[PDB]
């Protein structure tokens, strides 16, 4: 049983424009969704600080990147504060928009507060999947449309707590799955996280 919404009106038309723009720096949308996960690991740990239980769910503080290649997907996980089912389901879009139109670079997008949506510079659809030690685990599934769901995850690993962010890469985007690319980005973007980086690789044995 799956629940559906419909987006804030500028949000549809910020998605839309990411998910078409030539733009060809696409790369930034990884600096981006690091950043948020950063983000998120701070809060759990600030908010730690007096309420220490919040960290049991899940001791180890990590941002963990997980190419899927058979799926095409690549996965963005964090084990910070996570975002309840209301978190989910509910700016500085028009603003950045504006200045898009004006010449600004799409790389400014996460000083607008909403580097989000430069996921879809390299995906056409994303399923976020967050445990927040307040509510249960959730999925919100967007395609760049009009409309997204939230739904009660039974189907997913269990996260102890945080989120992962599923990106169904686009067809010519699948140079993210690769371990060599990856780790070029991450370096040349992200060089003062304070949380390690981890990177799933898969190789078959020798
Ligand atoms: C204070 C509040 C306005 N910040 C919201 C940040 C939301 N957020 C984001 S950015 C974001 C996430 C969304 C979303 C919109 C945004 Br923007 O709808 C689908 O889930 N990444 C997070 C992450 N990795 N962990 C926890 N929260 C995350």
């Amino acid at each position: 049983a799956s629940e559906t919404f419909e987006f804030q009106a500028e949000i549809t038309q910020l998605m839309s424009l990411i998910i078409n723009t030539v733009y060809s720096n696409k790369e930034i949308f990884l600096r981006e969704l690091i950043s948020n996960a950063s983000d998120a690991l701070d809060k759990i740990r600030y908010k730690s600080l007096s309420d220490p239980k919040q960290l049991e769910t899940e001791p180890d503080l990590f941002i963990r990147i997980t190419p899927k290649p058979e799926q095409k997907v690549l996965e963005i996980r964090d084990s910070g504060i996570g975002m309840t089912k209301a978190e989910l389901i509910n700016s500085g879009t028009k603003a950045f928009m504006e200045a898009l139109s004006a010449g600004a670079d799409v790389s400014m997008i996460g000083q607008f507060g909403v580097g989000f949506y430069s996921l879809f510079l390299v995906a056409d659809r994303v399923q976020v999947i967050s445990k927040s030690n307040d509510d249960e685990q959730y999925i919100w599934e967007s395609n760049a449309g009009g409309s997204f769901t939230v739904t009660l995850d039974e189907v997913n690993e269990r996260i102890g707590r945080g989120t992962i962010l599923r990106l169904f890469l686009k067809d010519d985007q699948l140079e993210y799955l690769e371990e060599k690319r990856i780790k070029e980005v991450i370096k040349r973007h992200s060089e003062f996280v304070a949380y390690p980086i981890q990177l799933v690789v898969t190789k078959e044995v020798e």
